[PDB]
Formats: structure tokens, sequence, C-alpha cells
């Protein structure tokens, strides 16, 4: 609560999921866990709490997924409500991508484009 | 869970816009990010979340990162913490990524590099200089 407009989380797009799951534990020593059930890989790139947050400031977890939606990596803004936001982005010339979608019981999810073409992603908490 | 050392954290990340004016209004409306100008860095500063002294984050759960013209920057960018760009560089070509442009020192604190992974997507490094 009161994050609104904070940059969040991040998605990295693949083409092939082993490949990519095992460059980036390879590269960086991310833990990184498929989730069959929500159709996404989780990825850990610092320390987290008992609730799976971050325990310390100035980083952020994230996820890949098959390349689609998301065609190049998004990072993503937490808002209160996802159709609120997405009419505030149309208004100031941005585009709906993908309007609000549930992710697990976890919360909800969006794409736009911004100003400049940009694909960027939007969370609302549950 | 544990990782290799203090590094590999995502800690910044870069839109590029076509329009800075344009773009830069987007955010500031759309959010609220505050962003400024750096004289003379060719770069925006975005702060999505408070800072403390240090100007570096001080609330967890997020980070701030940068707006700049599109040209090294061609789509978002996000940028992984690393002990050395030369070492991570290294061991992500062995791994099937390539160098897009090599360690690069920006403004006074630190080194910037741009890689593809194994999947095509750009990605950054940062490199705090010690």
């Amino acid at each position: 609560q009161g994050m609104t407009g904070r940059i969040v989380h991040f998605e990295i797009p693949f083409d092939d999921g082993d490949r990519a799951r095992a460059f980036y534990r390879d590269a960086f020593g991310w833990a990184i866990a498929e989730i069959p059930d929500m159709d996404y890989s989780m990825v850990t790139t610092g320390p987290v709490g008992e609730s799976g947050m971050p325990d310390e400031p100035g980083y952020i977890n994230g996820g890949m997924m098959q390349r689609g939606e998301v065609t190049t990596p998004v990072v993503t803004v937490d808002v209160e409500s996802i159709e609120s936001a997405l009419e505030r982005i149309e208004s100031l010339g941005g585009k709906t991508v993908t309007g609000r979608t549930p992710v697990g019981n976890m919360g909800f999810a969006a794409y736009f484009t911004d100003s400049e073409g940009n694909v960027v992603g939007l969370w609302e908490t549950a």
C-alpha cells in the first residue's frame, strides 16, 4: 500500500525455457522456480523475507515467460487499480496491450505501451 | 536460497524515448515519477520510490531508474549488479550470451555494459567502482 508508481517487478521473455533458466542460474546465480499452474518461472535476484518479498531495499525480483505478450523485457509498475490506471494511461496518450488479468491469487497484471511505444507492465495486489 | 555473493540483483532499469519532453511528462503524469535531466549526462534520472540521504532506495521492494534517448538502449532494459563486468561478460559469453557494449564508465561511481542473453534479449550490467 502507498507503493503506487513504484517499479516492483520485471519479466524476461524466452524462446527456450530450459535454456533461458540455465543461462540466468549459471550467469548470475538467480534462484528460478517453474510454477506450472501460473505458466511462468519465478526469479529471485536478492534476499527475501518470510513473505517472499525483498528484505532489504534496492532491488526487485521478477519472472520469466514464454515470449508473446512480452516480446522483450518489461518492468512492472504498481498501481492501486489497473482499470483506473489504464484509463489514465490512454488519456495521456498510451495504449492498452492486455487488460486486467488475474495472476494466481496474488494479484492482477496488465500491459500497456507508453507514449514512446514501449511495453510496460502494471501490477495490482489482491 | 543463496546467491553469488551480494551480486546479481536487479537494481536499475532504463526506458528509452523518442521525444524526451513527451516521455517525461507521460510518466510524471501517469504515476508521479520524479524525473530530473542530469547535466551533462544525456540521461534523465527517474525516482519511482523513496530514497534516503544516499539517494538510494530506503524502503524495500522497488527500484529506481533512468530514461534516455533511444539508441544505445533500444527497448526497456533491466540492469544486473555485478562485482566485475569483465568477469560477468566472460561468463555470459561462455554460456551462450554476447557482449553488446563493454565496460564503460558512467557518471562518477561505476561502470555499465550491455549484453544479449541466451534468448536475444538486451540486458544491462552495473559495476560499482571498488
